[PDB]
């Protein structure tokens, strides 16, 4: 250690990227950083343990600190019970936090030049801007044993009304029903994040709803983005010769897949969850994606790797054979969460260190020296030898050994 | 005509894709077939004319004739109730059709050996098996006008207590809440569809959901295609050497875009919807597709173009300009439709030209004549110059006329 880093919170995750978080920290932070970390373990045992509880107090340090970086985490479903035999099916930590946070998830391939892509076309970067809040990850879902009804109803605060909606009568059998819910004032932030981001990057804005199917669901959407658009941002989109424009999901996935990029995607929850991985894999890979929560107040952000935990490459080194992870979104939540901290602390040791990095990591790759899944973009799968490739830790080592150097020059510099 | 078809559902529909929809008749189908075609008109005026009575009649009617071909058609919102001083903003009508006959929407890109690909690893078809019923489309959405509790409620008809459940109590401000729900039944046959569709086809099968989220609601899907396939389907599977999976939406559609094709994927509603899309664009282009609902039953059968109407384009055949719409899902909607209508009468001739329809209109494709959009395939939309393709009337006479030559010969 030796930048003084400060005040960081650090979120432990499972499986694969949990091998990969200990060595990004042995390897790559902590020989030249000094944090004052908060850690909260989320692998899901410890998450067990506390009854989930240690998932709302990362979010509430992350209000206090206003950093957080994030591990992968397991969701649990029925088979995950019985794996570690919890006690709940316990929900999404991500959920939890994103919910507490609330903001938008801006996400974005990291290209490196010598990378094909699935979609030649995309020659220009792809920002989603995920809303963070609501709608599936917060919706009460249950099985209907049997025949009934099923009814949501409004009850104003002030209880001067109730207001009845039959969603369904199942008369022969049962089945499932849920509800979910979404807030104004965060569609509110939601649309001003998008504004601004596609003026910050000088690029158009697309939002995407099914408001033909979810006429007042999605048709909410579309109106305060609308609204917010034509009295707050069309004089700036019009001078940056920019726009932004409402299209139907479907539609908007087959026009993204067709263009040539550089636009910002302004996606609901369970949309932004979804294209975020067809846009980081048409780019490539799922290792090569940033994830960065900003939320309303600019001040407090949460970085994380959007894939998941990378269970089959974990079952392969609980065997003890060979993995190559991609560990660069795990890194680039640490960089994109220390250089949010050094914006904060006026830092400029550590904003320096955390573009660095980020230099290294695209440096490494485009020199050569890669995991198996970005090798398999360069040749195909079916013809990547042994030798095309870095294991997980043989591609953590390079890194290391490539951010020494450059930090050692940038010592030898006139000071 | 002079081949006796039978019993046909037609659906007319609204904008570019109604253009194009009686060319296909005038010019590929009665010249050539006789029919009772039993016409009901769902453009946009006549199924506010008739408060979208229309729409749910021509669904009884597909379920009594047992094969249905419908034209793309608008489902308005705020903007289109004003276009056409509609009285309400009328359902779609698909979501309407889909769930008066269930089963599963069947989505396959239609390949031509000349049309590049978007995603180059797909050399194997991907086909999208798209629940038709429930989720989304039967949804009950609602503006939520300030502060309150919202609520779901499950009352048993057994008399037994009702069980309710907080969705969210609005603190500061309002917002939007919705119910949805599904049958087991339906999903039981949506599961069914979908594994012996694999088996026919001889490719694996994949069920994308969302459980570790929606525990109960996808986790019923996940749970009821488990139990029928060790129950059912899993040794025949093994016999050749298929599988059948589950896989987390975001993960399967990753896996999608990098593997070779070849499997069937199992979408609820709304997935199927996006990914369809997504799979249609990633083989060419969204006029290249077919979309077929296979009811439960397996003898009634609805075809479609999975695209809408094209909207952008009819402003141009509005303003008098030149437009190149590809026209082939239309005709395909056709030729499913009268192919399986040829295959519930026994009537090899019908069953003869249906395919040699399809076949005429990728062999002229496949021959250089093709609309601007697949020309953009082959040398991007930048480089296009008119010489390299046929506007949407060109087409249509070109197709025509091969189809003349094709039966003819055929004599
Ligand atoms: N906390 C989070 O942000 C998320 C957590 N999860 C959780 O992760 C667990 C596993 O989910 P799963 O559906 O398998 O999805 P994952 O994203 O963990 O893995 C799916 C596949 O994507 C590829 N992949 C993903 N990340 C990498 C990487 N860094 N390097 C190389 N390949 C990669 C691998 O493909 P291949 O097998 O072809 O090598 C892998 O098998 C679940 O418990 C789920 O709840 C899932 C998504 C997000
Ligand atoms: N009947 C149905 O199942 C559907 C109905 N609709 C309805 O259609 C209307 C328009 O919907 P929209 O979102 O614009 O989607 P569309 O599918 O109608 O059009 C979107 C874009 O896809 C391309 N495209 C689609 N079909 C063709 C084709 N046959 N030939 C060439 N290009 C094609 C065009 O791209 P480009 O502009 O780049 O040329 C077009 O602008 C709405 O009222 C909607 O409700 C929508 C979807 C399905
Ligand atoms: O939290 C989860 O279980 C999945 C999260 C996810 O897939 C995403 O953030 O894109
Ligand atoms: O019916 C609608 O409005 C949309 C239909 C659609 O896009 C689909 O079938 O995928
Ligand atoms: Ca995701
Ligand atoms: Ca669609
Ligand atoms: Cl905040
Ligand atoms: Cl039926």
């Amino acid at each position: 250690k030796k930048i003084s880093g400060g005040s960081v919170v650090e979120m432990q995750g499972d499986e694969m990227t949990r091998i990969i978080w200990e060595l990004i920290k042995e390897k790559l932070i902590f020989p030249y950083v000094e944090l004052d970390l908060h850690s909260y373990d989320l692998g899901i045992e410890n998450r067990d343990a506390t009854n989930d509880q240690v998932t709302k107090d990362a979010a509430e340090a992350i209000k206090k600190h206003n950093v957080g970086v994030k591990c992968a985490t397991i969701t649990p479903d029925e088979k995950r019970v019985e794996e570690f035999k919890l006690k709940q099916m316990w929900k999404s930590p991500n959920g939890t936090i994103r919910n507490i946070l609330g903001g938008t998830v801006f996400r974005e391939a990291i290209i490196c030049k010598n990378i094909p892509r699935l979609v030649s076309g995309w020659v220009k970067p792809i920002i989603i801007g995920c809303h963070a809040y609501g709608d599936q990850y917060r919706a009460t879902d249950f099985v209907v044993p049997g025949p009934g009804k099923v009814e949501i109803t409004y009850t104003p605060s002030d209880g001067t009304q109730k207001v009845t909606y039959l969603v369904h009568n199942f008369e022969e059998g049962g089945g499932v029903a849920m509800g979910m819910y979404n807030q104004d004032k965060s569609i509110e932030d939601f649309a001003h994040s998008s504004f601004q981001m596609a003026l910050s990057k000088g690029w158009p804005l697309y939002l995407s709803t099914k408001n033909t199917i979810l006429k007042k669901y999605d048709g909410r959407f579309k109106d305060i983005f609308q609204e917010i658009y034509d009295k707050q941002y069309k004089s700036q989109f019009e001078a940056q010769k920019i726009w932004y424009e409402h299209r139907l999901i479907d539609d908007m996935v087959a026009q993204a897949m067709k263009s040539e990029g550089g636009f910002i995607w302004a996606c609901k929850n369970y949309d932004g969850d979804v294209q975020s991985d067809f846009v980081a894999q048409g780019y490539g890979s799922l290792g090569m994606m940033t994830s960065v929560l900003v939320c309303p107040d600019g001040k407090t952000v949460e970085a994380e790797a959007a894939h998941g935990t990378v269970t089959r490459h974990y079952r392969m080194y609980q065997k003890g054979q060979e993995t190559s992870t991609n560990p660069i979104a795990s890194i680039f939540a640490w960089t994109r969460g220390l250089a949010h901290r050094a914006k904060l602390d006026n830092n400029k040791e550590l904003a320096f260190f955390a573009n660095a990095l980020e230099e290294v990591s695209i440096e490494t790759i485009e020199a050569g020296f890669m995991t198996k899944d970005l090798a398999a973009c360069i040749k195909g799968l079916p013809n990547v030898q042994r030798s095309d490739y870095l294991n997980t830790f043989e591609f953590m080592d390079k890194l290391g050994e490539n951010l020494k150097i450059k930090l050692a020059q940038a010592k030898l510099l006139e000071h």
